[PDB]
């Protein structure tokens, strides 16, 4: 890796040898961060070098190659080129993100580049520096003796700023994010690597800009300023392997050239500008008339912006046979360089008749990268998609991923057994996992590769839109947990928001127009997303802000109450529950054997004959164990109940079997595990009470079995509106609770043997102390306070005690049967104490506590208690239809069949109705954005920055006008005095 | 810890560091008060460009005025010699 | 500190640099956590090698 920088590169002295220097190198004393490095030998091959650096080191691939020249005038550039190299050149290169290649020295022109580029990074905040790449001799290096060491990654302290000598050596500017130090052996002389520059400027002219490649290639641009004759030969070198270039008016040779392009008296412009040489240089015009096309001139139009379309002018002259790849090259090049402002405003006037194929080659472009602004530009002009997504195009779409990435893995493990629908299978199952209309293969892109403005465009423009934004946010939170990295985990989380969002609000609109067709549009089965209905997809998203709405939950009690009126009341339907001849009359409002199959058919009857028989259980269970409970052999009631708690045992386990993974979901749980226990203790407690040794234990294990059966009638009603969410709220109350137990038990300790200390009783049982330390101290809380227990003014005294000291005799069998008279009004003391700070403290501060708790929680409780809602209702839906008296002929039914083994038009036109309040809302959010206030200072600030350009160009040009004019009458009197000079 | 953990931590610190100053300096540039107060430089500005062209072309229509004054009497003085 | 004016100065900057390394330290944990613990329990040998 590091020892293969070493092992490529062989470095000639010719005596060639593999060489040393490969360098993380950095400046003493300064800011710069570590620059990468390498010394190099001449005549090697520039592929292994854009190997090293684009993955040894690691940099981005150019949009563009700007290399510039020149170095005549000497110590001090004009202001006028700084400023065009700084406001022209460099924010060129911050903007399309591209390489400057120059002389990495101190002299010449590098150092001025590198004062634009340090001048640059001052006045703007783009998060991203302007890569310069710098090329040096190795012989003309002033403190190479310090670049040796073959270990690796060593910070190399380079000392710059000594040693000042003039002429020989020369430091490097630590303006440059790479150093490529050509070894020539030479050690001294100007340096032959003039030949290494073109091989490796051509190299780069050979690659294809994008990720693998599929794009335009490269381009690549020269920039001259003045120069010398040496420079002229690098000119005719360089466009004989076409390569562009682009002059200056400064002075010098780029002057010439441009007189030379402005039209014996040509050799006579050539011997003023070098002083020498005139016919072998001529020669070399004679060159620059062979290509005569790679000639662009500058000085005619500057400006700010100017400079990046003068640079795409010449490549549109430099391009040679086609205009139409010309412009094809200009606007996938445009797209390349991420810039809307040029393509939309030069390439899409109307001038150049655009075919199809021209756009589609850009789109594959744009989508392969990640523009979402060019997307929406080329869909704009009347492209179809029909014949876009070729499946040879949808594969290259999955095919730019990133090596690290997610999906890279779960395409692997696809390529196991593209693929994508088995990893849409896998991720979400048999029902809820798509196949494989472009609309839709467009938005599990963008979900799978996570790009956020791509998924909400293609969401904007698709149909079948509110399953889809459902199964978008389903998609991305199933992701968002099988993640590595946080910030793309943080990245799916805050996208999933947006999509649970936007199917919040159409949803909205789409109700607010009517009740009956939105109801037919949730409950349907979305035949992209496995036939699941839109309230199933919602429910295993835990997307608690859908069904937290006002329609969802009025669709909610329409299906509960099922075929009957949803504003039915209570006592109507218990009427008609205890008279089953009593529902064909006029009592309960239908249509919102069929008549009495629908209203039997609701889960409403279903749950109220639900509660019902449970009540009768709990009734016949309190008949036994209270009445009738035999010792030797069971009546007819207990037999009874032991055929009823069968039948609750085999629908227990209907829902449980209804398989490992089932019963671990079955014993995860809490309230399965309750109803679980129900059945353990109960099989206990009757295993005991037919042993004739153990009556005693079935029957009070049988009575602690009755509290678990009646506590499960609380988990029951967890369905009902009023009494619902109140009942969710009482478990959130324990830690409370548990810290009142934890002050209270301490506090009880410590009065409790305190006070049982000072006393001292004369029987002392264990159990009766134990009674009279935390039993006593305990009711007292509840206003049981015996005095005459723990006061001797309220008892009498007595010789009680073979003993020395006071004794007295309480009331009570177990209050003790002597206790003391010592120091008693402690004891008192300690009561007045004990009462103070149990009945006031700890129970006032517990009412405060439950204040606070229950509005902080309220919130969220009702959003919890609305989402669990459906899946409530849901499996009361999906019972069966009899009492758990009469449960089991339909168990036995069950068994035996275990033995055994809308329209089409009516959906267009949902669909069409769904996408217009889509357009509906999507353009009032678009007015809506666009006439707020910031957006209107956005524009006024852009149009007042355009009057300052109005106003800036009247002020020079007619500057220069009214001097023509004064010009003309300057002369004009003259000639009129040369008229009075003829008078 | 190593010698050269450190470092590695140390630069790790910093880039996070440079990113988190970059993105207040741009949430700081980007409001709308801020905006207000470069708007009310570039007004200021374009005031200052229409005041130097609201006299100086005064002076030089007087100027093209001054000439054409006198070339139609020396029209009328080649009218003279008509 | 003697004076009321110059003692409220430096109270407020002082609360001007506890916000800074607030929010600093919440990036840093946002891209890793087991690197900021390694940066928090360190001994930082400009201020006496205290954590
Ligand atoms: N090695 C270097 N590479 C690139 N730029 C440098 C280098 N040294 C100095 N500069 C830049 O040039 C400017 C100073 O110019 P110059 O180097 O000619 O004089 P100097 O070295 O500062 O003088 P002295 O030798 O007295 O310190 C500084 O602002 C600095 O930014």
């Amino acid at each position: 890796p590091k020892i293969f920088r070493k092992k490529v590169c062989t470095t000639f002295i010719t005596t060639e040898k593999p060489t040393d220097a490969y360098g993380d190198l950095d400046f003493t004393y300064s800011g710069r961060k570590h620059s990468n490095f390498l010394r190099l030998s001449d005549r090697t091959d520039p592929a292994t070098v854009y190997s090293l650096v684009t993955r040894s080191w690691g940099f981005r691939a150019p949009n563009l190659v700007v290399s510039v020249l020149g170095g005549s005038g000497g110590p001090v550039l004009q202001t006028w080129l700084q400023d065009l190299l700084r406001r022209g050149l460099v924010r060129a290169a911050q903007s399309t993100g591209a390489w400057i290649v120059t002389g990495g020295l101190h002299t010449g022109i590098g150092r001025h580049v590198g004062v634009a580029v340090r001048d640059h990074q001052t006045a703007s905040t783009g998060s991203s520096k302007v890569v310069a790449m710098g090329v040096a001799p190795w012989g003309v290096v002033r403190n190479r003796d310090m670049l040796i060491n073959p270990k690796g990654s060593f910070p190399a302290r380079y000392r710059w700023r000594g040693d000042p000598e003039d002429g020989v050596e020369f430091p490097l500017d630590y303006n440059y994010s790479a150093f490529f130090l050509v070894d020539d052996g030479t050690y001294g002389r100007l340096g032959g690597e003039n030949r290494f520059r073109l091989r490796f400027e051509s190299y780069v002219a050979q690659q294809k800009t994008g990720v693998g490649g599929t794009g335009i290639d490269i381009p690549v641009l020269l920039l001259l300023i003045d120069g010398d004759e040496k420079m002229l030969k690098r000119i005719e070198d360089a466009t004989q392997a076409q390569l562009p270039c682009l002059l200056v008016a400064g002075s010098g040779g780029a002057a010439d050239c441009l007189v030379e392009t402005l039209e014996e008296a040509r050799d006579r412009i050539r011997r003023y500008f070098p002083k020498g040489d005139p016919e072998v240089l001529q020669a070399q015009v004679e060159r620059i008339m062979t290509r005569k096309e790679l000639l662009t001139v500058y000085s005619s139009e500057d400006g700010s912006e100017e400079f990046e379309t003068i640079v795409l002018r010449a490549l549109v002259k430099a391009c040679g046979s086609s205009e139409a790849s010309a412009y094809l090259d200009e606007l996938r090049l445009a797209v390349a360089w991420n810039r809307v402002d040029i393509a939309q405003s030069e390439l899409f006037r109307g001038d150049i008749q655009w075919r199809s194929f021209h756009l589609e080659a850009s789109l594959m472009d744009a989508l392969l990268n990640d523009r979402p602004e060019f997307v929406r530009l080329l869909i704009s002009h009347g492209l179809s998609l029909g014949h876009f997504l070729t499946p040879v195009r949808l594969a290259q779409l999955y095919s730019a991923v990133s090596p690290n990435s997610l999906i890279r893995n779960l395409l692997d493990q696809a390529s196991h057994a593209p693929n994508v629908g088995q990893v849409l299978r896998t991720l979400l199952g048999e029902t809820c996992a798509p196949r494989y209309a472009p609309w839709s293969d467009l938005l599990i892109w963008a979900l799978l590769l996570n790009r956020a403005q791509m998924a909400i465009y293609f969401w904007e423009k698709g149909s079948n839109s509110v399953a889809s934004a459902l199964g978008a946010c389903l998609l991305l939170r199933v992701m968002a947990r099988l993640e590595s990295e946080a910030e793309e985990a943080a990245r799916r989380k805050d996208l999933a928001a947006t999509f649970e969002s936007m199917s919040v609000d159409l949803f909205g609109e789409c109700y607010h127009n009517s009740e009956e067709r939105a109801a037919r549009l949730l409950l349907r089965r979305c035949p992209l997303w496995g036939e699941a209905t839109c309230l199933q997809l919602a429910m295993q998203a835990d997307a608690r802000a859908f069904f937290a709405q006002d329609g969802v939950q009025s669709l909610l009690t329409q299906k509960w109450w099922g075929e009957m009126d949803s504003t039915t009341p209570i006592w109507a339907l218990l009427l008609a529950f205890f008279c089953p001849p009593l529902i064909y009359t006029n009592l309960i409002v239908f249509r919102k054997s069929k008549r009495w199959s629908d209203f039997w058919g609701a889960p409403v009857t279903a749950f109220l004959g639900n509660v019902v028989s449970y009540l009768l259980f709990l009734l016949l269970f309190a008949h036994v164990l209270l009445v009738d409970f035999q010792p030797t052999k069971p009546s007819v009631s207990e037999l009874l109940l032991y055929f009823w708690a069968f039948t609750l045992l085999c629908e227990e386990l209907r829902q449980g079997l209804g398989l490992r993974h089932r019963l671990h979901l079955y014993l995860s749980d809490t309230w399965n595990q309750c109803d679980l226990l129900a059945l353990t203790c109960f099989l206990l407690g009757v295993g005991c009470r037919l042993t004739p040794g153990l009556f005693d234990l079935g029957r009070t294990v049988l009575c602690l079995d009755f509290m678990i059966f009646t506590l499960r009638l609380l988990h029951i009603f967890t369905v009902n509106k009023q009494l619902g969410p109140k009942i969710v709220i009482v478990s959130k109350m324990m830690k409370d609770v548990f810290f009142f137990l934890f002050f209270l038990c301490v506090w009880l300790v410590a009065y409790g043997v305190a006070t049982e200390g000072i006393l001292r009783p004369q029987d002392r049982s264990l159990p009766s102390i134990l009674r009279r330390v935390f039993y006593r101290p305990y009711l007292q809380i509840f206003g049981q306070i015996p005095q005459e227990e723990m006061d001797v003014a309220l008892m009498i005294p007595g010789n009680c005690s073979m003993e020395r000291g006071s004794w007295a005799h309480p009331e009570g069998p177990v209050a003790g049967s002597c206790v003391s008279q010592y120091a008693n009004w402690l004891v008192v003391l300690l009561l007045i104490v004990f009462l103070l700070v149990a009945n006031i403290l700890l129970l006032n501060l517990l009412i405060a506590m439950f204040s606070y708790t229950f509005s902080k929680v309220h919130g969220n409780s009702d959003l919890y208690w609305k989402a669990q809602r459906y899946s409530l209702i849901r499996e009361f839906h999906s019972r069966p239809a009899l009492a758990p008296p009469l449960i089991i002929i339909s168990h036995v039914r069950l068994l035996i069949k275990w033995l055994r083994r809308l329209s089409k038009e009516a959906e267009r036109k949902l669909l069409t109705w769904e996408s217009v309040h889509k357009e509906n809302f999507l353009l009032a959010q678009a007015r809506d954005k666009r006439d707020s206030d910031s957006e209107r200072l956005k524009r006024t600030s852009q149009k007042v920055d355009t009057a300052l350009k109005q106003l800036g160009q009247i002020r020079e040009y007619d500057r220069r006008l009214r001097g023509l004019e004064r010009e003309v009458q300057h002369c004009s009197r003259v000639l009129t005095w040369m008229a009075e000079a003829l008078s």
